[PDB]
């Protein structure tokens, strides 16, 4: 089975210096990745920064997570992302995206041990 940390690494990492595609970046992200397969993902941040430099977020600044948990770290350098965001006009099957490329200090929840990533939570 998947674990959590996989499931961030499939979510979110894609260790590039930026976005590279051939066409639509979120749209063949999001497929490529299983976020269009058993609904449009809404919303969805990737991170292109190696593995570790993600994983040493969780041992940064702790912030309060948006649902209330304390398990949340925002990193001291901005990172390299791309945001996901579904269209108006986008309807399962039919997923299509709003590809916004940005360099933000990205917000996590870490979890287990090793404690890593697991959630993206939000970019500031
Ligand atoms: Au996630």
């Amino acid at each position: 089975k998947e674990t959590a940390a996989a499931k961030f690494e499939r979510q979110h990492m894609d260790s590039s210096t930026s976005a590279a595609s051939s066409s639509n970046y979120c749209n063949q992200m999001m497929k490529s990745r299983n976020l269009t397969k058993d609904r449009c993902k809404p919303v969805n941040t990737f991170v292109h920064e190696s593995l570790a430099d993600v994983q040493a977020v969780c041992s940064q600044k702790n912030v309060a997570c948006k649902n209330g948990q304390t398990n949340c770290y925002q990193s001291y350098s901005t990172m390299s992302i791309t945001d996901c965001r579904e269209t108006g006009s986008s309807k399962y099957p039919n997923c299509a995206y709003k590809t916004t490329q940005a360099n933000k200090h990205i917000i996590v929840a870490c979890e287990g041990n090793p404690y890593v990533p697991v959630h993206f939570d939000a970019s500031v």
